[PDB]
């Protein structure tokens, strides 16, 4: 039946059963693909064949993609068609207002899609005095000032050099006013420094103010994660519940997702719930908070705890956009067995499971040929 709660149901099967089949792509093709970018890992000395065996048993290539912004295409693609995805793509996204209430309001009791795009914001915090022969703009830390003799300078999160509008002497007031050589490369709102107290510290409180004008109207938020939500239609009010769908950048897929069944575990929270979470994301500002709501949210299944502490502690602000369409089940649906039917003519098994492992046994004879085509008797 074209319900969108069966829709939830089949995507769901599906992704957490054959993985990257999914994608649709041909055994051979992905071993030949493999093999073209893996060539020049096989070692050049030796039995070439126990060499290109080695690299094929190595290789990660039925592993489906961690890219998060990749799944949400993959989900957008199944589920709106590719027609439906590209009009989907080109509407706007909406921050997400501070309870919430904005994407609450926008979920009717219809089969609803929603894309979610977090964003990070950058400011910078430090700043370094430094000679132009020493300035590599492509090697240095980005986000950053660098106050050079005749120049002030924002390096910003791409790594463009921006030119912050000073003067070359007001440069050199500053550039030789900062002589303490732990005031060389260090912090640019400092609460202690007192201008009164020394030309160093007036130098380094008017740099702070020169930076602090300049970013006033700067907005850069930068994206950092990608999701999408499916929320089915339901026959009461209290029933409806939200799925959310990732996989996270070099951390998981939307198959391990699913496997761990964190789309269940937070949709246990409800709608209200959810969403409540979401916003507090964006109006926290301790990082603490932030850190243990971003894994709670994001992690691979089982790591809340340890997802978001340490080196990835969330120490910057945050923000939420959104963008909802509505899905109809049975082009969802159609997509969807129009997967099943490419995996079930090409690779057939009893279950699941073992036309996976037929998937990959076809996978790895066809890098196997493809490197030994390149390799074996040159």
């Amino acid at each position: 039946e074209k319900t969108g709660l069966h829709v939830h149901e089949k995507i769901k099967h599906m992704v957490k059963n054959y993985g990257t089949m999914i994608t649709g792509i041909p055994a051979e093709i992905l071993g030949q693909n493999e093999a073209e970018i893996s060539v020049g890992y096989v070692k050049k000395m030796g039995n070439m064949k126990e060499n290109i065996a080695e690299v094929v048993r190595k290789s990660e290539m039925t592993q489906p993609t961690n890219s998060a912004g990749k799944a949400s295409n993959e989900v957008c693609d199944l589920l709106l068609g590719t027609e439906g995805a590209s009009e989907f793509e080109k509407s706007s996204y909406q921050v997400l207002s501070g309870d919430g209430s904005n994407l609450k309001g926008s979920l009717p009791n219809k089969n609803l899609l929603v894309r979610v795009e977090m964003d990070r914001f950058n400011a910078p915090q430090k700043y370094q005095k430094i000679k132009r022969e020493e300035f590599n703009p492509e090697t240095a830390e980005k986000n950053k000032i660098y106050l050079l003799e005749d120049q002030l300078v924002y390096l910003d999160i791409f790594g463009k050099v921006i030119d912050l509008g000073q003067t070359s002497d007001t440069c050199h007031r500053l550039f030789n006013a900062i002589t303490t050589p732990f005031y060389q490369n260090y912090i640019l709102y400092d609460e202690y420094i007192d201008p009164e107290e020394s030309a160093e510290e007036a130098a380094m409180f008017e740099m702070g103010e020169i930076v602090k004008a300049k970013m006033k109207n700067i907005d850069c938020w930068t994206a950092t994660h990608s999701f999408t939500i499916f929320v089915p239609e339901s026959d009461s009010e209290d029933t409806r519940t939200l799925y959310p769908y990732q996989a996270y950048w070099t951390s998981h897929t939307l198959q391990q997702w699913f496997s761990g069944d964190k789309d269940e575990k937070l949709s246990r929270l409800g709608i209200d719930g959810y969403i409540e979470k979401l916003a507090l994301l964006g109006t926290t500002t301790d990082s603490k908070i932030r850190s243990s709501i971003y894994g709670e949210l994001f992690s691979p299944p089982g790591k809340e705890h340890v997802f978001c502490t340490g080196m990835n502690e969330k120490f910057s602000p945050l923000r939420v956009k959104f963008k909802v369409t509505e899905v109809n089940p049975e082009i969802a649906l159609q997509n969807l067995e129009e997967v099943q039917e490419f995996i079930d003519t090409n690779y057939p098994g009893e279950n699941a499971k073992d036309q996976c492992e037929l998937y990959k046994i076809k996978a790895q004879e066809a890098m196997t040929k493809q490197l030994e085509m390149r390799l074996l008797i040159e």
